[PDB]
């Protein structure tokens, strides 16, 4: 599959307004490495309790719960299963399952398809099929959409990127000192 080039990495450094070293510092910290499985398919990771929340509010009322579908936060099986466990939540609801995945290189939420400007949530699934520089668009995208987090990144304050970015528990791995660290490694 199309993997990360160094074209990829100066347009999105040129659409963030941000020098290649900090989309490659941000990369090497925040990403998953590679976007795709063995199979060829995006990484994902299915969020039972975001198909749970998402659900309810199509439904007006709680859906079946069961192992893709509950309140309760967890119950990963890894890797290509979380595919298999995509796909029982496409049978109950398409809409709600594929939002409730985090997708590709960035693990971003599906659910933000709008607010990054796809026109639905099938085209933000298609960019993530598409490639890792489409994936990497996405997390250009999700940039884009909370200046604050914009701001930080290109004034290198890795401490406000990560507590933004990460949460407030970014501390715990040290996310803002490995964000310094690679940005050095990369200037």
């Amino acid at each position: 599959h199309m993997a990360l080039t160094e074209q990829d990495f100066q347009s999105a450094a040129d659409d963030l307004g941000v020098d290649v070293a900090s989309v490659k510092a941000v990369t090497k910290v925040e990403s998953r490495g590679s976007g795709f499985l063995l199979s060829g398919v995006p990484k994902i990771l299915f969020e039972r309790h975001w198909m749970f929340k998402l659900l309810k509010r199509k439904l007006g009322h709680d859906p079946e719960i069961n192992d893709v579908c509950n309140p309760k936060a967890g119950g990963y099986l890894g890797g290509q299963a979380e595919h298999e466990r995509l796909d029982k939540a496409v049978k109950m609801d398409r809409d709600c399952a594929l939002q409730s995945a985090s997708w590709g290189l960035f693990q971003i939420m599906g659910f933000h398809w709008e607010a990054l400007g796809y026109a639905s949530v099938q085209a933000f699934v298609n960019a993530q099929y598409a490639s890792e520089g489409s994936q990497l668009n996405t997390f250009v995208r999700f940039i884009k959409i909370n200046p604050a987090i914009h701001k930080a990144l290109k004034s290198k304050n890795w401490a406000e990127f990560a507590k933004r970015y990460n949460g407030p528990d970014y501390k715990k791995n040290n996310y803002d000192v490995k964000l310094a660290e690679a940005y050095q490694s990369f200037k």
